[PDB]
């Protein structure tokens, strides 16, 4: 997919989107860190120590939910895939007295994909979590209020935006998608419906080399 295709995509849904340059980002853009977990989209702080990871809906949760892989065995070893392909992969919530979870994951069971095709979780958001800690995958925790003003969908490889909680953004990288062998064009539709859902900006900045 080209830059313009997916301008024209989001504009299609009702967003404001427009291509930037890495240049434009100065030292914002960051080279991926082995180290750093494979993490969600959100724009708030969390406990996290571990930066420079690639962004993506639900962090693991993207890559089953776009193969439809649904079971607690299936996020184990998308764990376990993960690791294996330079990456610490990672799952997050911050707050559930319902046992919905939150962000992308609460979408996903809750059904919010039925209509694009997804089938539901296999388990909750507690069972997941700790199939992807004994798997040897972490758990975020965030804390604080949704304030993000603008998605940034980075397809720039291996490289990244990292989330900053006083001048919030959401970063979705796009490119990160291809490595997983993803189907693109699913998992960018299912990451702009996951920010409107959210009720996030429809607004968006396509970073290019």
């Amino acid at each position: 997919l080209t830059p313009d295709q997916i301008v024209a995509a989001l504009q299609e849904r009702g967003w404001q989107a427009e291509i930037v340059t890495e240049f434009s980002l100065l030292n914002e853009m960051v080279d991926v860190d082995p180290q750093g977990i494979l993490k969600c989209v959100d724009g708030r702080g969390s406990d996290n120590t571990q930066f420079c990871g690639p962004k993506m809906p639900g962090g693991i949760y993207a890559i089953a939910h776009n193969r439809g892989v649904t079971t607690l065995e299936g996020l184990k070893q998308i764990t376990k895939e993960v690791a294996s392909k330079g990456h610490v992969p990672s799952v997050h919530g911050d707050h559930s007295s319902d046992m919905l979870g939150c962000g992308f994951f609460k979408l996903w069971v809750t059904g919010r994909f039925d209509d694009m095709g997804y089938p539901r979780p296999q388990f909750d958001a507690d069972q997941g979590a700790k199939a992807v800690e004994n798997a040897g995958g972490v758990i975020e925790m965030h804390h604080g209020s949704h304030a993000e003003k603008v998605v940034y969908i980075n397809l720039v490889e291996n490289k990244t935006l990292e989330p900053d909680e006083d001048d919030q953004r959401f970063i979705v990288d796009g490119w990160a998608a291809g490595k997983f062998g993803l189907d693109v064009p699913k998992f960018l539709i299912a990451a702009a419906a996951t920010v409107e859902m959210l009720g996030g900006p429809k607004k968006a900045k396509i970073v290019i080399p």
